């Protein structure tokens, strides 16, 4: 009942407890936490075991992963206002709709969200229907549906309906 960013980006990217390897041979942990770029274990839980200050074996708990996620968007919104197309909007709308952003910045990127500017503009004078359906029009929306549709929903009522 009481959601948050870092849990509907568990619904739709995926927690992980152990470290495990993103797309590309790199290991990860949590939600899209990269560690380094180095098939070195002993280096994977000394970074994970430097970060979070208790030396483990690569296994945290789910509160421990939701510190690297807030870190994680405390740079992700970092990187969102030095982006000349992203900054005006979201300083617009109301917490919901930018974490609704930010889910899909960490699904594409920074230039990927930024490529939906006719989209994200109609966001600032509010125009929640229209941006919606326009927003449906994407190859981002049909080629995953699901997450596609429940982000617009909470663009739409800018609430977490979708989510439950
Ligand atoms: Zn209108």
């Amino acid at each position: 009942g009481s959601m948050n960013c870092f849990e509907m980006l568990r619904i739709d990217e995926g927690l992980r407890l152990k470290i495990y390897k993103d797309t590309e041979g790199y290991y990860t942990i949590g939600i899209g936490h990269l560690l380094t770029k180095s098939p070195s274990l002993n280096a994977a839980k000394s970074e994970l075991d430097k970060a979070i200050g208790r030396n483990t074996n690569g296994v945290i708990t789910k509160d421990e992963a939701e510190k690297l996620f807030n870190q994680d968007v405390d740079a992700a919104v970092r990187g969102i206002l030095r982006n000349a197309k992203l900054k005006p909007v979201y300083d617009s709308l109301d917490a919901v709709r930018r974490c609704a952003l930010i889910n899909m910045v960490f699904q594409m990127g920074e230039t990927g969200v930024a490529g939906f500017t006719n989209s994200l503009r109609m966001l600032q004078q509010k125009c929640w229907d229209c941006a919606a359906v326009n927003l449906a029009k994407s190859r981002w929306y049909n080629q995953t549906p699901n997450r596609a549709k429940r982000v617009i929903t909470t663009f739409r009522t800018g609430t977490w309906d979708a989510y439950k």
